[PDB]
């Protein structure tokens, strides 16, 4: 259903759907606040949930679920010559651990989205977002500043979890949409045993290709230096449909702030040429337009922003509240968004495309496609450039 050596991925992610991020919707949050007192909002969707109780959770997730993505958006996706849509989902749709405070029903709306996929030309990947215990630690997970998955049996449970979605997704049902299943989102490396990482990657391998199924296995790189991967799920040893998922941003720690923006692209072209080196075919499969960590809870619920000194010890750069509203950006905020803009499209097209962080938000315009694309940021179509050749791939 793709040719991952002679397509590009042109592609969105649709988050904030599935898995709720504070950052992303946060009408959903700020009803908890006492005035200017952040300390009784929940900071991720288990604590959401569990505070709103079963059935406040489910009928307010029910309304979200069913109006924060439609139909609509799959052919205003395929209108702006997009052919793709990555999937975030978390290990709850699909089982619960006992004593778990969330609720369930976002199958019947996965399921809708593959059907308005098919109906627009759109190609999918499905992506395990959060694992029990959490992969990362991050809200995004579900479950904010944890770091369980390796423990007790919750690396069973979310092989288990898994192999219902390859019976489900990954069979002749959906082979003409489903181009990819990736096992588990940003697992966090640096903190994980990566020997037991790995062998869940090739179980999970192994799993799926025992189905029958010939769909693509992606892996998310956990955060490991280029290359790092080249030697895993290898031709030679008789594996194979593999993609390597790699995620790229420049706005978590002091030090990429501060960057002017020509370093800012310099980075970003050395990501295309570093790609390139790799044996996997890969595709960055998180990105953005983001030079600054201004976005309300970005960082997490009751947590600042780097880039006005609030947040990580790290200095002073700028004012957030200016950055805040697109309308109010300078004209030299506005080129340099541009700019950053295509040199990461030229970076990511030069290996297997690319997928924006994300879709839509409430009101946070440097991670929203439809926000830059409406505000002549984004390239549209998405070959055009203002700023021709940065990076002199050849
Ligand atoms: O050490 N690391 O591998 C690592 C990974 C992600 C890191 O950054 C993480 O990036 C994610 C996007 O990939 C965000 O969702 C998280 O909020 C952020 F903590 C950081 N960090 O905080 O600078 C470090
Ligand atoms: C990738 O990073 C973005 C920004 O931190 C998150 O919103 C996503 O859930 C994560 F997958």
């Amino acid at each position: 259903a793709w040719d991952y050596d002679n397509n590009v991925i042109r592609g969105v992610n649709l988050g904030g759907w599935f898995v709720l991020e504070p950052y992303m919707t946060p009408s959903l949050f700020e009803p908890f606040q006492n005035g200017n007192d952040q300390s009784g909002v929940p900071v991720d969707e288990y604590h959401w949930t569990q505070t709103l109780g079963k059935e406040a959770a489910l009928r307010i997730l029910q309304k979200h679920w069913s109006t924060w993505i439609t139909e609509q958006d799959f052919k205003q996706i395929s209108n702006l010559g997009l052919n793709f849509v990555r999937i975030p989902i978390g290990y709850w749709a699909f089982q619960l651990l006992d004593n778990d405070p969330y609720v369930q029903g976002q199958v019947q709306y996965l399921e809708k989205a593959l059907g308005w996929a098919r109906k627009n030309n759109i190609r999918v990947w499905i992506d395990l977002h959060g694992a029990p215990g959490s992969q990362n630690g991050f809200d995004n997970s579900g479950l904010r500043d944890s770091y369980n998955f390796q423990n007790g049996d919750n690396t069973q449970v979310t092989l288990n979890v898994l192999n219902t979605i390859f019976k489900k997704y990954g069979g002749n049902e959906y082979s003409d949409v489903v181009i990819g299943i990736e096992l588990l989102n940003e697992p966090l490396g640096p903190v994980l045993n990566m020997d037991k990482l790995k062998q869940f990657f090739l179980d999970g391998y192994n799993s799926l290709r025992q189905t029958g199924s010939v769909t693509p296995v992606i892996i998310h790189d956990a955060f490991q230096v280029f290359g790092y991967w080249n030697n895993f799920l290898t031709v030679a040893e008789g594996q194979w449909n593999v993609v390597v998922d790699h995620h790229h941003y420049q706005v978590f720690s002091g030090g990429e702030l501060s960057r002017n923006i020509n370093d800012h692209i310099s980075v970003a072209c050395n990501w295309g040429w570093d790609a390139k080196k790799e044996s996997h075919w890969n595709v960055a499969g998180e990105w953005s337009a983001a030079l600054t960590d201004c976005a309300k809870w970005l960082n997490g619920v009751n947590r600042g922003a780097r880039y006005e000194g609030a947040y990580d010890n790290a200095p002073y750069i700028g004012s957030c509240q200016p950055l805040l509203d697109i309308s109010q950006w300078s004209d030299e905020h506005k080129t340099d968004t541009r700019r950053y803009i295509e040199a990461q499209l030229d970076a990511f097209e030069y290996t297997g495309g690319w997928v924006f962080w994300s879709w839509k938000t409430e009101n946070a315009p440097e991670w929203s496609f439809q926000t830059l694309t409406y505000n002549g940021l984004f390239p549209q179509p998405v070959t055009d450039r203002q700023f021709p050749n940065q990076c002199g791939f050849h």
